[PDB]
RNA sequence: UUAAGUUAUUAAGGGCGCACGGUGGAUGCCUUGGCACUAGAAGCCGAUGAAGGACGUUACUAACGACGAUAUGCUUUGGG
């Protein structure tokens, strides 16, 4: 997800999303653990989402102060 | 045939020359790194946690660089 969309949502949606990507990144390390992943270039995508869910929320946080 | 006299051939190995190899890394050529300077710039950093490190970060990571749990990067503004 770029920070274009990451934007659109809302404080609590990017809290929600960064939850959410988080799960999937823990499931895809023990996919990878126990060899049933194949495609290992989804683990990099969803940390750079998360990375980006981050930025944004912080951005606001400054924002705010 | 006998007598007297004489002189070879031997090369186990060695010597000299020559030829053909091996070893070794000199020499020549070369440059990625140095050396000495010139001109302009700049001449501090740190409790808002430094310098320097340690430990980590990649799909697979021993090492170096880069990066810091947002980790082999994130956002944005320009370039391309
Ligand atoms: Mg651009």
């Amino acid at each position: 997800m770029k920070a274009k969309e990451i934007r659109d949502l809302t404080t609590s949606e990017i809290e929600e999303q960064i939850k959410s990507s988080k799960e999937e990144l823990f499931n895809l390390r023990f996919q990878l653990a126990t060899g049933q992943l194949e495609e290992t270039a989804r683990i990099r995508t969803v940390r750079k989402t998360i990375a980006r869910l981050k930025t944004v929320a912080r951005e606001r946080e400054i924002e705010q102060s």
